[PDB]
């Protein structure tokens, strides 16, 4: 589990998301596995705008941040998992490091901010959805 709290957004995996989260929509994208809901409190979290191939992750199987170095987004193949059937997914980064399905949620960061959230794993990898392209969660 785990969400990523700018300004009056919330963003999560759209697997996970809760009623409220439906209730209160902003945007999501199945392709992606993001959901974006409204708050009613400003969150502290800032995004990473930037182009970093290394970052820091946490992951909620070992109470641990680990360091990585993380592809670039792209459309990689996801195997069927209880939440999705075997599909394509766009703008996933794959890394070299430690993943369990409950691991969703947890922030990857740089330098410069938040780049995303681990998305996808197995057999020593771990994905995370970017969000650096989304603009518009720095606004309004
Ligand atoms: C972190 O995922 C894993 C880690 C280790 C083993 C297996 C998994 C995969 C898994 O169970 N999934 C459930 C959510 C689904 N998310 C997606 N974007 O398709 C992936
Ligand atoms: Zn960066």
């Amino acid at each position: 589990s785990g969400a990523i709290y700018v300004g009056n957004y919330r963003v999560v995996n759209r697997h996970l998301a809760t009623h409220n989260d439906w209730a209160n929509l902003v945007w999501e994208d199945s392709s992606r596995d993001l959901l974006v809901s409204s708050t009613t409190a400003q969150g502290c979290d800032t995004i990473a705008r930037c182009d970093c191939q290394t970052g820091v992750y946490y992951c909620s199987s070992r109470r641990k941040h680990y360091p990585v170095s993380f592809s670039k987004p792209s459309l990689i193949f996801v195997e069927a998992s209880e939440y999705y059937p075997a599909r394509y997914q766009s703008h996933l980064m794959l890394a070299v490091g430690h993943s369990e399905p409950g691991d969703c949620g947890g922030i990857l960061r740089c330098q410069h901010g938040v780049v995303g959230i681990v998305s996808t794993g197995g057999n020593g990898l771990v994905g995370f959805a970017d969000v650096r392209d989304l603009l518009w969660l720095d606004e309004e």
